[PDB]
Order: C-alpha cells, then sequence, then structure tokens
C-alpha cells in the first residue's frame, strides 16, 4: 500500500537498516525497497552483514565506490534518482551521515519526495568531517527527523527545524543489539580463536578520515596501541581505509605490534566488545555499543557526537596529539565505570519509526 | 595572493559574477578563477551576457546542463570538484540558488575549502521549490553569508547560524544596474527593432517551475497575458523551459498572441525594465529590478523571498488561480506605484563583500 524505499551505502547503515527493515518488512500497510549503493563493497564490510543480520538481497545495487566524495557523491545522486524514477516511492529512508545518505536525500527531495533521516540532529561542531556536511544537509533536506537523544533534539530545533518535524525515538542500532545479541552469543567464536578470555583485552577501531589521512595522527595512533598492547592485549579489526593509509604511509609495521584483524561480521564484533576490558575507538557506533555493554570507552576524537556518553563518565576523549599521552590515558581508563543511567530508549525505536511513517498522511 | 574561485551556472548568476568580478579583478591581493558549469549554455542565456557585460573567459567550462536535478547537480558535483583539486582556492563564491550553486558548496566544502554565499538567507518557506532548497543546503554549508536584506538577515538568525558569519552587504545586482544603465542607454535598440513606444508596453517574464510545470498554473498565465495584450501591449521574453512546456501542453497560441520574443541580452532587458508602464514576472531579479526604475510589479506567485517590495507598495503578489482575476489585477496595478525608501544599498555591495574577503 505504502512503499518505502531505504538507501544504504556503508557498514553501520546495514544494522540500523536491518533493524528497521524488519519491522517494516512485518508492517502490512508497507512494502520495502532497499537501495544499496554500493559505497562499501568488500565481503567482509558489506556482504557479511546481509548475511548474518539475515537481511535479504538488495532490489538496487548500484556499485558506486571508491571515489572521492565528488565521484562518489555525484555519481550516488545522479543513479539513486534514477530508481527513485522508476519506483516512484512514498517514502525515502536515508540513514547516518555518508555520502550515501546525502546522495540519497538530494535525490528524493528534488523529486518532491519525503525524506526521513534515521538518525537526524547528531552534530560534532566539526565542519572539517565530511560527514558533519552529510548530516547538517540531510536534516535539512528531511520531512521526518527520527533523532537519538535530546542533544540531538536541541540541536536541530537550533538550526530551526519546526518541532512537529522532529521525533525523539531513540537509537535504532540499540534495538539490532538487543535483538541479534541472542545469535551473537550462540554463533561467534571470535574469543576462541584468537585465545581470548573475557576482560583480557582491549577492543580498538580507527577509521576516521581526520585520523587516517594525516600520517602524524594515524602514527600517534598504532605507536599508543603498541604500547598499550605490551601491557594488555590490543585487538584491532581494522577498516580497509585504515589499512590503505597505513600501508602508503609506511606505518604498517605497527600492525605486527597488535593483533591486528580484517574487519570482522556484527556478531563477532559483538562477541569482543562485550567481553573487553575497555574499547578504543574513533568510531560513532561503538562509542554507544561499549555503554550497551557497560564497557569504559575512550574516543579518540577531539570531539564526540554522543556527548551523553561523556557525561555519564562511560566515555572519555583522547584526541591523538602524542602516543605517550594517549597510551597513558588508556591504561588510566581502563579502570573507570561511567554511572548508572538509561540511553537511546527500550529497543523499540524502529517500531516508533515504522508507526510515524505509516500514520503521517498526504500533505 | 588570495585565490577566489567563482562557480556560475546560469544567467542570474553571470549577472551578480559581473559585478562582484570587476571590484575582485581590480582588487590587489586577489586572483579571480570562474568556473562556468555550463547549466545555461543557449547563446541568448550565457555567451550574451559574457560579450555584453564584459565578463572574462570562464578559466573553465563544465558543459553540463539540460538533464534532470540528479543529472545535473551530480555530474557538476564531481566535475567541480575536479577543478577545485587543480586550483585549490582559498575561497570558493556560489551565488544564488540554482543547482550549480548547490554542487560548488558541496564540491567545496569537502575539499575543506571556505565556501562564501553571494546573496544568501533568502526563504520563500516553499520547501517544494527546488531553489528553496537549494539556498537552504547552500547557507547551511557556506562560511560567510553575504545577506542582500535584513530579512535575509533573520532568516539565518532563525536558522542558529551565528552573527559573526552574516554580513549585510545589500545586492551586488543593484551594482550590476546602476554601473551597465549608460551602456544599456547607448547600445540598445530593442524599442527601435519592436517598434514599443516608452511608456507604451507592459513587460512579461515567466519560468518558475511551479508555474511551468502545471498546466493549468501556465494556461492561467499566458491566457491572462493575452487579455492584457488587448488592452496594452505585453512583451514577453520567454524563458527557453517555459517555451517547452507551452509548447508541451499545446499553449503556444497564447504566446503568439502577445509580442513573444527569445530571452534578451542584459542591455535590451534593462531598456525594457525601465520604459515598461509595468512589470509582471515571477523572476526574483527581475522585481527587484522592477523597484530600481519605479516601475509596479506583479508577481505571480503565492509567495516572494524580497517581501520588502510588496511593504514597500512597489510589488504585488498574484497566484495564477483565474486568467481573469490576474489580467484584472495587472491591469489595476500599473495606475499604482510605491512608497519613497532606498532598498539592497548603495551600489557596492561587490566592494563590501571583495573586502570581507581579503579581511
Ligand atoms: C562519527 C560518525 O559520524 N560516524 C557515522 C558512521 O558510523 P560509524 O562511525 O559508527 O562507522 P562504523 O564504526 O564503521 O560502524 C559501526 C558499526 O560497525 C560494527 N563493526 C565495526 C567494526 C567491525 O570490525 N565490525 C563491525 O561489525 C559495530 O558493531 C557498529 O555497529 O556512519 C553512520 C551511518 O551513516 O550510519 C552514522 O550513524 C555515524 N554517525 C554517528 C554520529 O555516530
Ligand atoms: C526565485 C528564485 O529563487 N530565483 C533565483 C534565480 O534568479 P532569477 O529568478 O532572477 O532568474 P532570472 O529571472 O532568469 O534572472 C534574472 C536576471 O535575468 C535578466 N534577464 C531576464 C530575462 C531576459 O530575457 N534577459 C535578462 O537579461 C534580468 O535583468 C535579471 O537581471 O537564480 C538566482 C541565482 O541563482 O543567482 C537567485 O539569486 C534567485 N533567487 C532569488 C531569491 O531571487
Ligand atoms: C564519506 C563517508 O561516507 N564516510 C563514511 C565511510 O567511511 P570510509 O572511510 O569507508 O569511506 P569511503 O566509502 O569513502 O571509503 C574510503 C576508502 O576505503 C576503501 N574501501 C572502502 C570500502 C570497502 O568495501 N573497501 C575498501 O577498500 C577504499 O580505499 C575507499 O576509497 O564509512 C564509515 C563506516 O565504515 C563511516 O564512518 C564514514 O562516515
Ligand atoms: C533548478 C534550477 O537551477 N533552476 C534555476 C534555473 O532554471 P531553469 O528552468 O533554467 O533550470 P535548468 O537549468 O534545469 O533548465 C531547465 C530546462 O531549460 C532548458 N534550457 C536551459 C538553459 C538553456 O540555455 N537552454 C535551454 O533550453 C532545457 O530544456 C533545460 O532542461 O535558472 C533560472 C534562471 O534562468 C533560475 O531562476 C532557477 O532557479
Ligand atoms: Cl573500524
Ligand atoms: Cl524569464
Ligand atoms: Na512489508
Amino acid at each position: 500500500w505504502v512503499k518505502i524505499l531505504s538507501v544504504v551505502g556503508a557498514r553501520p547503515q546495514f544494522i540500523k537498516a536491518a533493524a528497521v527493515s524488519r519491522v517494516l518488512r512485518a508492517s502490512p500497510g508497507v512494502r520495502e525497497v532497499l537501495v544499496h549503493t554500493g559505497q562499501h563493497y568488500d565481503d567482509n564490510m558489506s556482504q557479511v552483514f546481509f548475511e548474518e543480520l539475515e537481511i535479504p538481497d538488495p532490489d538496487y545495487h548500484l556499485g558506486i565506490g571508491g571515489g572521492t566524495h565528488g565521484q562518489n557523491t555525484g555519481r550516488m545522486l545522479e543513479a539513486i534518482e534514477g530508481v527513485l524514477l522508476k519506483e516512484k516511492p512514498d517514502w525515502v529512508l536515508v540513514y547516518g551521515n555518508t555520502d550515501s545518505t546525502l546522495a540519497g536525500a538530494l535525490a528524493a527531495v528534488k523529486l518532491h519526495i519525503p525524506v526521513a533521516h534515521v538518525e537526524a540532529g547528531l552534530r560534532s561542531f566539526n565542519r572539517r568531517m565530511p560527514e558533519e556536511i552529510n548530516r547538517i544537509l540531510t536534516d535539512h533536506a528531511s520531512d521526518l527527523l527520527f533523532a537519538p537523544t535530546e542533544t540531538a533534539v536541541q540541536n536541530l530545533l537550533r538550526e530551526g527545524i519546526p518541532e512537529n518535524r522532529i521525533h525523539l525515538v531513540g537509537d535504532v542500532m540499540y534495538d539490532a543489539a538487543l535483538h541479534y545479541g541472542a545469535k551473537a552469543e550462540r554463533k561467534s567464536r571470535i574469543l576462541e580463536r584468537l585465545g581470548l578470555q573475557a576482560k583480557g583485552y582491549v577492543l580498538a577501531t580507527i577509521h576516521r578520515a581526520e585520523n587516517t589521512d594525516d600520517q602524524e595522527r594515524l602514527r600517534v595512533i598504532l605507536e599508543a596501541l603498541a604500547e598499550v598492547h605490551q601491557e594488555v592485549p590490543v585487538v584491532f579489526p581494522v577498516h580497509p581505509r585504515t589499512r590503505k593509509r597505513a600501508e602508503a604511509f609506511g606505518l604498517g609495521s605497527y600492525l605486527e605490534k597488535v593483533v591486528a584483524l580484517e574487519p570482522v561480521g556484527y556478531l563477532d564484533m559483538v562477541m569482543l566488545e562485550k567481553n573487553a576490558r575497555l574499547i578504543v575507538t574513533d568510531s560513532g557506533g561503538v562509542q554507544k555499543e561499549a555503554y550497551f555493554y557497560r564497557v569504559p570507552c575512550v574516543t579518540v576524537r577531539e570531539e564526540t557526537e554522543w556527548v551523553e556518553l561523556l557525561k555519564a563518565e562511560w566515555n572519555y576523549l583522547a584526541a591523538p596529539q602524542n602516543a605517550k599521552d594517549l597510551a597513558l590515558t588508556i591504561l588510566h581508563r581502563m579502570r573507570t565505570k561511567g554511572v548508572e543511567i538509561d540511553l537511546y530508549g527500550d529497543g523499540r525505536a524502529s517500531q516508533k519509526i515504522s508507526d510515524f511513517l505509516r500514520k503521517v498522511g498526504i500533505r
């Protein structure tokens, strides 16, 4: 009856989409079309998520990826528009803040197709971040804004977005963690294969462009991880951009001084996060995931969007300026806990989102 | 030296860049680089402005136009990104609110090149207009905002954009009218070849998507204008978009019933605006221009971005609901006038901008 077309491109977008897609598939008023831009294309970055989270094959795969901002965004814009003219959906759902997100929103909004932004209103206040551009422009292009936190609500209101278009629904990635938890615990044997026990390692992920594209920042990080490793084993699934940059900069050797893995699937990843002594990341989603599992976290950035984690003291910023301090901060915070607090809703964000889409009516 | 790279695609943008470039051309410590996206390509929509306004040849011409929103915008984003990578400017300047404008900003922001928006903060609150989306996304992507009006300023502040990034400089298209008026006087002979008497006609332009793509709205307008023509001749430079939609909906006879022209150069157009009894338009520029020459204006839309013109009684909104209502509104308004008031500044917006960019 109502057709809702989702646009996904990259790993974190398949996980969110998994959770929301489940509710939309199950809903009777609702046919879904999934468009995968091709932004993430390696099997351990894309395929594995579709398999392990039980997502059906995309209705479209545009096969666009590996280019500049300008190539990727631009080619995505044109190709998504193509799909949209054929499919003529009632809603376009875009997720998060990848180049794929912005391309989806821009494609839709000029065709007068209502766009709903899942994970809306987050701000880094750091415009050099491409993801800051993406979420600002996406949000102002959107008709519905599904905010995960009250901070995000307040950001949107401050940018003069009407309250009637903003919905605090919490976080679908919490829905996903809750839902897929039993499957992870049953199926992952990553601890076994690595020979690791509960709380006998630190988990690390790093891929922010601002960390990977600057040789000195990256060196600071790899070196701090290696030092940390001497005291507590460090498990490092390595983003494909991070590996490419490490290699290009001649930092290959630093990956040998830790337990460096290829990108892992969600199920393995849950298990690593759950059983870590501490998570160190520059990832958006991992910051929250650490909090889900009540594991202290260190964010290797000058800022985070998820400021509630800092207030609650589950998270702590440590910009990579010298390996000495970064290593020290990590080992110190390894001993901390934040305060008890519920964030991110009740794990039924996707259900709230589905309901608001079905019941908004024609303008 | 500061490298300022201007991105322009459409007629209105050439006219603004004309005013801004003359100032930067003759400014110490500034190299100007101009990219033409190719969005307007016809000689009567593009080349004629470069020629008559003495705008230098573009350093680059990306040759993109005539496609969808998606196609135009997408190819311009990739192409403009190409040039920026080769030129590495200190600033990107974008103008107005066309698809070219958005591509330009978006290309630049992702390379961490600062973007200045010339004519920032205008709002129609008609979110469906592709120009509203364009100016909103652009304003939010820009680092400097050159607002032409106080309302444009209040619009930005309401959207959370901080005061220290907003400069009220007035309107460069005012600058342009001043500078080129004289030349329009000596070189324009359009009244001669059309055989019109000064104040012997009404001037019309229509090209908003929401008027042209909607058969019934376009019908009301060409109907209404033909009835106006029975009473006072109607002179109608027909935008190419308008011509094609009119022809598509089999409305081309209403065009022949009035004095329907291909698009004309800025010089002819200045003449026509100056010497019209009243101007009927859905253009943005042309409504300001009508006030410049104290010619009463009727704006064939449900709203305007330039609210000060309604308030000053120089302009009057007339939604295209009914051919006869629209025509009577036009015929009525032509023996009206607005109040004594100076808008859009001193004719030195271009220099105020040029100044903020070196500083
Ligand atoms: C900083 C930033 O803007 N980030 C935006 C960004 O996501 P992100 O930074 O989280 O990238 P990412 O960490 O690759 O994926 C995490 C997931 O991978 C899983 N994960 C991670 C590593 C791994 O080896 N295996 C695995 O399953 C983890 O378990 C976890 O579930 O794109 C997102 C999107 O557009 O949807 C936005 O929502 C984000 N915005 C925010 C604000 O968080
Ligand atoms: C409504 C809207 O969004 N409009 C935006 C739009 O401009 P616009 O509607 O004025 O298009 P347009 O009317 O073709 O050109 C006018 C010029 O053509 C001259 N003109 C007109 C007809 C003609 O035959 N010959 C000629 O020289 C006239 O002398 C006049 O100088 O794109 C502009 C841009 O991105 O820079 C935005 O600043 C505008 N935003 C605003 C707010 O005005
Ligand atoms: C601009 C943008 O949208 N950035 C997002 C992108 O980062 P990410 O760094 O993956 O951004 P891109 O999609 O531009 O990929 C960058 C580079 O990674 C390599 N590559 C990428 C994918 C793949 O399957 N194989 C591969 O080798 C290529 O060298 C490619 O050029 O996804 C991340 C999640 O994982 C998000 O946090 C980022 O916000
Ligand atoms: C979406 C967009 O940016 N719209 C702007 C564009 O409208 P405009 O209507 O020109 O928008 P486009 O640039 O998409 O052109 C639309 C159509 O006009 C025809 N065409 C255009 C140019 C040309 O030289 N020859 C030709 O034939 C083509 O059929 C083209 O597909 O410029 C106007 C100024 O004139 C601005 O008021 C509009 O905001
Ligand atoms: Cl990662
Ligand atoms: Cl026109
Ligand atoms: Na369904």
